[PDB]
């Protein structure tokens, strides 16, 4: 039940084969999926699963296929409506490790096109549907039709230079995947592939897209407070 690096078991988290779903908002789960890292323990990473009346949209793949399905199943079981399209934050296999679950269930997958060009070198599966961005980072609205409260922000190079977010307009919530840390994290997680000149910048500019967002999800820990962007970004001023 206990990872090494993200949140442990709450109250009101929702064990599902080996994933936890906590809910965060009437319409709005996370969705954690566990990395058995041989000699480190389990890596959590976190999506969001968001109902948007009779269609469900799904933010970031689990770390496989098996467990992207046992999201779908949750999903199944517990909203039992269908799900419209997955948006994956980055070409990492924390965020896009399950595409092949999401096509074989026929789930239509944006990314960043720069995550789908990234996708082929990471291992990975690019999304069926490329997002652009605009010079301010909003995504080109034509790119991403019929994303409903989905709002995706490209927040500029950070943990990735792809790494794109997510706020749940009608919501207090906003994803900012691997890009933000915890407001206690010691760490930016792996730098290997980071643009750690841009990093604060695109930490405070995620900030900035969703100013209103209290409450920030992001990939290796439980929901915070905007102190995650605050921190996050404090920490990424140090790499300049
Ligand atoms: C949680 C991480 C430290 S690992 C993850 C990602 N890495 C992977 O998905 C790798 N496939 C991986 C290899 C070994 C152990 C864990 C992950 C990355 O490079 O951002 N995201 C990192 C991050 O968000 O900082
Ligand atoms: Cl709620
Ligand atoms: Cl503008
Ligand atoms: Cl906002
Ligand atoms: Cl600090
Ligand atoms: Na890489
Ligand atoms: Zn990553
Ligand atoms: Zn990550």
């Amino acid at each position: 039940i206990r990872p090494t690096i993200g949140q442990q078991m709450e109250t009101g988290d929702q064990r599902f084969g080996d994933l936890v779903f906590r809910q965060l908002a009437p319409n709005v789960w996370q969705h954690t999926s566990y990395l058995d890292m041989p000699g480190f323990g389990a890596v959590a990473s976190n999506g969001l699963i968001v109902r948007d009346g009779g269609r469900v949209l799904v933010v970031d793949t689990a770390w496989t296929d098996d467990q992207t399905a046992q999201i779908l199943n949750w999903i199944k079981q517990e909203i039992n409506l269908p799900v419209a399209l997955a948006v994956v934050t980055h070409a990492h296999q924390d965020k896009m490790g399950g595409m092949d679950a999401l096509h074989a269930a026929g789930i239509a997958t944006y990314a960043n096109a720069l995550s789908n060009q990234l996708a082929p070198q990471e291992g990975l599966v690019a999304a069926q549907h490329s997002l652009t961005f605009a010079a301010n980072g909003w995504v080109e609205p034509a790119t991403a039709p019929n994303f409903g409260p989905l709002k995706v922000f490209y927040p500029g190079p950070g943990h990735t230079s792809d790494n794109i977010t997510v706020g749940i307009d009608g919501t207090d919530i906003a994803f900012g995947g691997c890009l933000i840390k915890d407001s206690k994290a010691k760490s930016l997680g792996n730098l290997d592939d980071a643009d750690t000149e841009h990093y604060a910048a695109s930490a405070r500019a995620f900030g900035a897209a969703f100013p209103k967002a209290s409450m920030i999800v992001m990939s290796h820990s439980a929901p915070d407070s905007r102190a995650a962007i605050t921190h996050t970004a404090r920490m990424a001023d140090k790499l300049r």
